[PDB]
């Protein structure tokens, strides 16, 4: 992995602390802006989706990939049925506490060690540890885990992987395709920041591109920062276009 | 299945002699603007690499998802084709030499099977392994494309799941949280005004909780008039909802 500090210019015209880190091809050919933050790991949030969903599915908490999460009758998001896609690709806090605690902490960590997923700590709650509790993750750890899930290399049926795979399709062309995931801590304070993600891969022709962003965020008017900040470098180096 | 006769406003402007059939949930339960066109059996040119694909990983002829159709130099018919593709581009730009080479990997013997297999239109491959379905005797109907593609929906066709799903993602057309669409085009070519050709989109959206299967093909003659395949659908579908 090797350090660009010339993309830091597109974080700092709007005062925002983050990291980029960005592989052709494989996680053997890395380039990031920051080596250390690279390396640091923040709460994964909505990114733990991807991880969740896979356990879910191996372990039958989620049936196969037609499955229906019904609403049983604050957030008007919440009140809807969903696909196992919409759930990944929408909010969702009431299915995906309801996927890990019937998962349960043993089965949970297993998983975790299998995956090498962060510092693997799930304590702080079984319902909310990704997002509240212990669990850490770095971006280069995230570029690894998506390297492994792309190649079907997971410790999971190729299956499952798949099924996954489909619902985190965001953009779709005939040449071009990505698969991505957000995450979002909450807005925190200057002092203590909450962290927002954007994670993925960029099939584009034959070639694949891994990538995985992290920003502090103190402003709620920042957040879509987490995918300008990333496709603005990634235009910079050819991807796009 | 019944028979919406105000979809028909849709093909008058143009004058388009085609069929839709679009069925919700499954296709115990379809509708189309005419019956008896319906279940007429037509060439499926290009919706034909949905089942050949299949084929092609089931046979091992293609290796995996991952698979790059390495392109060798040479002059293709259409220049979106002198490239290496992988599986989805393949499928996605169409390209037609990509396929013919499968076909004739997998081979008269293993087609024949799969085609029974997956009840695929007159399962007749005559006219050359790597032209039956451009050109020669295959022949297949807008409501037997949508069974097959229900099947596919559901990895219930005779093929490992793991490559119904690989199939499936190369197929993804649009694609936004709580909308998906999978689909396919074909063009046999334009005929001549007597024996026209056939134009075809095929496919399903999924919209929150519900899916659609859908099928539309249309005579032609005109290249010009080539979008109208997917235009008219699209028209029927957002009219209905679906959008």
């Amino acid at each position: 992995i090797t350090e660009n500090t010339s993309w830091n210019k597109e974080f700092s015209a709007e005062a925002v602390n983050g990291v980029f880190v960005l592989c052709k091809s494989s996680s053997k050919s890395c380039a990031t802006n920051d080596l250390a933050r690279a390396s640091k790991e923040y709460l994964p949030a909505s990114t733990f989706k991807i991880p969740n969903a896979i356990i879910g599915l191996e372990t039958g908490v989620i049936k196969n990939e037609h499955q229906v999460f019904k609403w049983d009758g604050a957030m008007k998001q919440w009140e809807r049925d969903l696909t196992l896609r919409g759930a990944i690709q929408v909010s969702a806090v009431p299915v995906f506490q309801q996927i890990a605690r019937e998962v349960g902490e043993v089965r949970m960590q297993k998983y975790l060690k299998k995956f090498s997923y962060g510092n693997q700590n799930i304590s702080g709650g079984i319902d909310k540890f990704w997002l509240e509790g212990q669990l850490r993750i770095s971006a280069v750890n995230q570029v690894e885990f998506l390297e492994s899930l792309y190649l079907n290399k997971l410790s999971a049926s190729k299956e499952n992987q798949l099924i996954v795979k489909e619902a985190l399709v965001t953009e779709a062309a005939p040449e071009y395709l990505v698969h991505s995931k957000t995450g979002f801590s909450g807005v925190g304070t200057e002092s203590n920041p909450g962290v927002a993600w954007w994670v993925g891969w960029v099939e584009k022709e034959t070639e694949v591109y891994f990538f995985a962003f992290n920003m502090d965020i103190d402003n709620e008017s920042k957040l879509p920062l987490r995918k300008s900040i990333p496709t603005k470098i990634m235009e910079s180096e050819g991807i796009i276009g």
